[PDB]
DNA sequence: CCGACAGGCGCATCAG
DNA sequence: CTGATGCGCCT
DNA sequence: GTCGG
């Protein structure tokens, strides 16, 4: 891509700040810069040109000048060569290991995938599964497989109760050619913000998906959110499909539009949109849009209504990507 | 200069 | 046990 | 790390 070198540099720095420094706002500032630069429709020629973009300040522009002059960043060169930094970064690639646990593990001498395997009894359940499927979870999912997974989940939900509506969101809904995982938003009429008229609405779907061997493991599971692993069936003599991450979110039926907006992302889009909601005197979460101490939920009966409240032209899901 | 930076589910842990 | 805190995760 | 007021 245009400015790929620059945006890669910034993403690496963001990951360093998140994973090693544990500085979430630096992480986010680097990602905001990477994002704005990725959308910039010109080959950046200097740091001063980039500095004109919102989210790119003096320090980034200075890094960009270094990167354009030399093709590298001494700061990242040092980070790359630093054994502890690299180890901590690596370990965070395991689902369930974040910055804190990564640092703790690296302090205890646990530096490698090899080390994690021989110390399974130091891992919680989520981390165990993340280690088990480490190579699989870094593989992306072609949209063709996403379509097959969608067919399974939609038909199996329908067998449980014809009144459930399952909507595949995330990058899939944004029209992406490949997805990192599957995100399923679920509603049922018995569950609204005013009442839960049936218990175990999510459990029943998760259980049905387990019975047919689609869901293979569970990372976490409560009344409204499921985080797990699933796999497509393969045919006689074929290599197995990789195991895949699947998230299911049961959202009150009358709060579907706020739910789908949230679940469609992108993550950066959601942060930008919620940050602009705040500037306009609103707060948005996956349930509601409220005036600001937040007040009572405003009426919504489309995704567009939410954009309208904050005075944004509608963006189609396909235009909410990075 | 500097306060704010999106919002929240599930789970592990801690105090009492 | 409850209630509070923070981690790691999701978009 | 960045930026609006
Ligand atoms: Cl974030
Ligand atoms: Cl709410
Ligand atoms: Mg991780
Ligand atoms: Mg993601
Ligand atoms: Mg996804
Ligand atoms: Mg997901
Ligand atoms: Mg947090
Ligand atoms: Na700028």
């Amino acid at each position: 891509t245009l400015n790929g070198g620059i945006t890669d540099m910034l993403t690496e720095l963001a990951n360093f700040e998140k994973n090693v420094s544990q500085a979430i706002h630096k992480y986010n500032a680097y990602r905001k810069a990477a994002s704005v630069i990725a959308k910039y429709p010109h080959k950046i020629k200097s740091g001063a040109e980039a500095k004109k973009l919102p989210g790119v300040g003096t320090k980034i522009a200075e890094k960009i000048d270094e990167f354009l002059a030399t093709g590298k960043l001494r700061k990242l060169e040092k980070i790359r060569q630093d054994d502890t930094s690299s180890s901590i970064n690596f370990l965070t690639r395991v689902s369930g290991i974040g910055p804190s646990a990564a640092r703790k593990f690296v302090d205890e001498g646990i530096k490698t995938l090899e080390d994690l395997r021989k110390n399974e009894d130091k891992l919680n359940h989520h981390q165990r599964i993340g280690l088990k499927y480490f190579g699989d979870f870094e593989k992306r999912i072609p949209r063709e497989e996403m379509l097959q997974m969608q067919d399974i989940v939609l038909n199996e939900v329908k067998k449980v109760d014809s009144e459930y509506i399952a909507t595949v969101c995330g990058s899939f809904r944004r029209g992406a050619e490949s997805s990192g995982d599957m995100d399923v938003l679920l509603t049922h009429p018995s569950f609204t913000s005013e009442s839960t008229k049936q218990p175990k609405l999510l459990h029943q779907v998760v259980e049905q998906l387990q019975k047919v061997h689609f869901i293979t493991d569970t990372l976490s599971k409560g009344e409204t959110k499921f985080m797990g692993v699933c796999q497509l069936p393969s045919k006689n003599d074929e290599k197995e499909y990789p195991h895949r991450r699947i998230d299911i979110r049961l959202i009150p039926k009358d709060q579907y539009y706020c739910g789908v907006l949230y679940f469609t992302g992108s993550d950066i889009f959601n942060k930008n949109m919620r940050a602009h909601a705040l500037e306009k005197g609103f707060t948005i979460n996956e349930y509601t849009i409220r005036p600001l101490v937040a007040g009572e939920p405003l009426p919504v009966d489309s995704e567009k209504d939410i954009f309208d409240y904050i005075q944004w032209k509608y963006r189609e899901p396909k235009d909410r990507s990075e």
